[PDB]
Parts: structure tokens; C-alpha cells; sequence
């Protein structure tokens, strides 16, 4: 059993 994953912030591209 998994859960779902814990996604990046996508804003972190203007970094």
C-alpha cells in the first residue's frame, strides 16, 4: 500500500 507522493511546488521554477 502507497499513498500519494508528496508533488513539488511548481513555483520554485522562478527560483
Amino acid at each position: 500500500d502507497w499513498e500519494y507522493h508528496a508533488h513539488p511546488k511548481p513555483n520554485s521554477f522562478w527560483t
